[PDB]
C-alpha cells in the first residue's frame, strides 16, 4: 500500500531547522524559523511562564479532560485581548473562542469548519504570505487564490494592487488578513488603510479571517489590534485565529484560539456547535498546559505586569537588532541600501535577497535564511552581527 | 454566511459531561466518559506524573518548537511499549512514530495520510465501536462500513459472524482493530483468535489499523499487546494510533502516537515524510508537556516503577468494582443475570440496558450512562455502589 508513495518535500521553514542541525560548520547562524532569541542566542522560557508553571504544579489536582472548547477563562481572556475590555462583541455575546493547538490548529479548525458548514469555495491569502496558509486551506478542500501586497521595488504596501487584485474576489469568499507583523514582509497597513479595507469587505461581502500571531510585537498589545478592531466594529461575521506561541514564548506547548463572531448570540452559538464537532473529529479536546499558563498569567495582576514587561523587552530588543543590521550593513560595505528594513515590524524583514544569494549564504557561510530571503532579525545578536553582514555582502 | 448553519447534535459521550455538570441534584452519579476515578471519586494526577513534572519545571530551559514528529525518545519509548525491545520492526528500522495530540489526533493524521497518499477509500470499524471512529474517518474523506463483533445475546465475541462480515472487505481496505479493552463491549479476542485474524488479514490484503488506547488495563503492559504483536510479525505494513490518556492519567495534556510500519526503512521513510506533511497542515507540531512527562517516566527506572504500580492499582481497583457491581446488583434483587460483566475488561461494561432504561435512569435517578448502555465501572465506588444498583434494578 505504501510502495508508491513519493517522498514529501521538506517544509521551507520547518525544513531549515533540520539542515542547520545536521550542519557542523562551527560558526553557523540560524535566521530561519520565527522563534525569538535573546542577546546570548537562547530561546528562554519567560519568567512569568516559569512562575505560572510553579503555581500549576502546586495547585493542579486533576488532568481530567478539558471540554471541546478548552478553558473558559482562556477564551474569555483572549477575547478581551483581541477585542478590548467592555467591547460590543463581548457584551452582546456575539463571539465564542475555542482553545486549539497553536494558531495553525486554529487556522485548520476554521478551515474544516467553513469547508463543511458554509458555501465557501476559496480563500484569499496575500502575496507573499506564510507558506503554510496554502497547505492548511488546501487540506480542508479550499482553493486559495492570491491578492497583491508587497511592492518589492520600493519595499512598501502596494495598496492599489492589493485593492485591484481583491476585486476578483466574490461575495462569500474568505479573505485572510495578518493582524499585524505581516509574515514574511513585516509591512502592515496603517489604521486608515485598515478602515478602508474594513469598509470594502462589508460592501463586497467577504468574510474576513485574521491570522493574529504576533500581537504585541509591533507597537503594543492594544495598538496591534486596531486593524482587527476597526473590522469587528463593522463586520457581522468574523473568524480570528490567534497564537500565543511567540508573544508568550510558548512555542512547543501549542496555544492558540479560534474566535468565531456572528451577528448575534443564538447564531454564533449555533455556528460554534459545528466548529466543536470538527474539533471533536480532529484532536478531540485541547492540550491543558500552555493554555492554563496563559490563563494564569493573564488573570493575575502581578504575573501579568511581569509578562507585559518581558514581551516589551522582546519587542524592543528586536527593534535594536533591526537598526544594528542596516548600520553594520552600511559599515561593512553593502552595495545596496537596506534601510527599508527599519520600517518593517516584527521578527522579520524581507531582505530582497535572491534565492541563489540565500542558497549561497547557507552553503558557503552556514548562514541560514529562508529561500524567499526572509531573515529572522530576532535571531541576530551583537556577537553574530558582524560575521552575518559579511556573509551577506560577499554575496551581493 | 452563518445564518443557515444547522446546530450540531451533542457528542454522545462528551455532551453527557455537560448534561451532568448541569443538573443540580445532590447524589447524581456520572458513569459516562472514560476517565478513571479512585475510591474517593476523583481523577487525581498520578504521583509519577507530578514527579516527572517537577523535574521538567526545574530542568526546562526552553519552549522552542519540537519537530513535526515530536520527541524522539517518546517515539522510541512508544515503539518498545508496542512491539517489545528486541522486536524486528525496531532493529530493521521498519517503524516511525509521530507524537500526536492524543489517540484521536493519531487516528486523524493516519486518516488524512491514508486518504491523500494511498488508494484507500473505506475503513472497517467493529459493531459496536467507539462512536468517534466514524466521525474521524468520515472527516478525512473515507467511507466506513461495519463488521460483526458483539453477540448481544450471549455477551461474547461472535467470531464467525465477524469473520464472515470481514470476507466482504477487499484487498486494500483498512480494517480497524482495538488492541485490548474493546470500547464499548470490553470483549477482546483471544491470542489464537488474534493469529487467525492476522493470517486471514495477510491473505485478504487488508491494511490493519490498531487503536491502542488502553495498554495495561486488561492483563498487563506487555500482554495487552500480544494481539498487536501477532499482526506485526506477519504484516509488511500497519499503523497504530495509541493513546497515553488513560494509562498515564494525562487525559487533558493530549498525548498519543501514530506509528507507521512499512516493509522496510526506505519505504517507511518515504511514507512517513507525507505523514509529517499531513501534521504540518493540521496542528504544525505537537504539545510538549505531556509527552515530555511520559518520556521522563519511561526513561527513569524509579519513576517507571512507581507509574507501573499506579497503573496496576487502577486496573485492580477496576476489577474490584466490577465484581462488587454484579454482587450488589445480585443483592438488591436484579431480575437479570449480569455475570458476564465480570468477563469483560477495561473501564467499561456493556450493561445491556435499553435506550429507555438509561434515559429513565438519568432523568429519574441522576445516574448518567451513555445511551448505548455503556457504564464506566471505574466511576463506581463502594460509597455510590448501593444507590446506583438500586437505580439500575428499578428501571428493569
Ligand atoms: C507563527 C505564525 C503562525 C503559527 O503559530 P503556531 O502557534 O506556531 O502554530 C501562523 N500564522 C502566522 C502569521 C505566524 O506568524
Ligand atoms: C479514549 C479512546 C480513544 C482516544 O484516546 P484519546 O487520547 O483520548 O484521544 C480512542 N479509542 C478508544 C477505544 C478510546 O477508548
Amino acid at each position: 500500500m505504501f510502495e508508491n508513495i513519493t517522498a514529501a518535500p521538506a517544509d521551507p521553514i520547518l525544513g531549515l531547522a533540520d539542515l542547520f542541525r545536521a550542519d557542523e560548520r562551527p560558526g553557523k547562524i540560524n535566521l530561519g524559523i520565527g522563534v525569538y532569541k535573546d542577546e546570548t542566542g537562547k530561546t528562554p522560557v519567560l519568567t512569568s511562564v516559569k512562575k505560572a508553571e510553579q503555581y500549576l504544579l502546586e495547585n493542579e489536582t486533576t488532568k481530567n479532560y478539558l471540554g471541546i472548547d478548552g478553558i473558559p477563562e482562556f477564551g474569555r481572556c483572549t477575547q478581551e485581548l483581541l477585542f478590548g475590555k467592555g467591547s460590543a462583541l463581548i457584551n452582546d455575546k456575539r463571539a465564542r473562542t475555542a482553545q486549539t493547538p497553536g494558531g495553525t490548529g486554529a487556522l485548520r479548525v476554521a478551515a474544516d469548519f467553513l469547508a463543511k458548514n458554509t458555501s465557501v469555495k476559496r480563500v484569499w491569502v496575500s502575496n507573499p504570505s506564510w507558506p503554510n496558509h496554502k497547505s492548511v486551506f488546501n487540506s480542508a478542500g479550499l482553493e486559495v487564490r492570491e491578492y497583491a501586497y508587497y511592492d518589492a521595488e520600493n519595499h512598501t504596501l502596494d495598496f492599489d494592487a492589493l485593492i485591484n487584485s481583491l476585486n476578483e474576489a466574490q461575495a462569500g469568499d474568505v479573505v485572510l488578513f495578518h493582524g499585524c507583523c505581516h509574515n514574511p514582509t513585516g509591512i502592515d497597513p496603517t489604521l486608515e488603510q485598515w478602515q478602508t479595507l474594513a469598509q470594502l469587505s462589508v460592501e463586497k461581502g467577504w468574510l474576513p479571517l485574521f491570522d493574529f500571531a504576533y500581537q504585541g510585537f509591533a507597537r503594543g498589545l492594544e495598538e496591534d489590534a486596531e486593524g482587527l478592531r476597526a473590522f469587528a466594529a463593522m463586520h457581522k461575521e468574523l473568524i480570528v485565529a490567534s497564537s500565543y506561541s511567540k508573544n508568550f514564548g510558548l512555542y512547543n506547548e501549542r496555544v492558540g484560539a479560534c474566535t468565531l463572531v456572528a451577528a448575534d448570540s443564538e447564531t454564533v452559538d449555533r455556528a460554534f456547535s459545528q466548529m466543536k464537532a470538527a474539533i471533536r473529529a480532529n484532536y478531540s479536546n485541547p492540550p491543558a498546559h500552555g493554555a492554563s499558563v496563559v490563563a494564569t498569567i493573564l488573570s493575575n495582576d502581578a504575573l501579568r505586569a511581569i509578562w507585559e514587561q518581558e514581551l516589551t523587552d522582546m519587542r524592543q530588543r528586536i527593534q535594536r537588532m533591526r537598526q544594528l543590521f542596516v548600520n553594520t550593513l552600511q559599515e561593512k560595505g553593502a552595495n545596496r541600501d537596506f534601510s527599508f528594513i527599519i520600517k518593517q515590524n516584527g521578527m522579520f524583514s524581507f531582505s530582497g535577497l535572491t534565492k541563489e544569494q540565500v542558497l549561497r549564504l547557507r552553503e558557503e557561510f552556514g548562514v541560514y535564511a529562508v529561500a524567499s530571503g526572509r531573515v529572522n532579525v530576532a535571531g541576530m545578536t551583537p556577537d553574530n552581527m558582524a560575521p552575518l553582514c559579511e556573509a551577506i555582502v560577499a554575496v551581493l
